[PDB]
């Protein structure tokens, strides 16, 4: 029941279009690549 987190700062949300994304509150940008692939 572990959760896996992001980084401080990010959050998930699903798009219409149906593709997760990644917002950073830290740096005001958005991405398609989630850190957690790049841990």
């Amino acid at each position: 029941v572990t959760q896996s987190f992001l980084p401080p700062g990010w959050e998930m949300r699903i798009a219409p279009n149906g593709r997760p994304f990644f917002i950073d509150h830290n740096t005001k940008t958005t991405t398609w690549e989630d850190p957690r692939l790049k841990f």
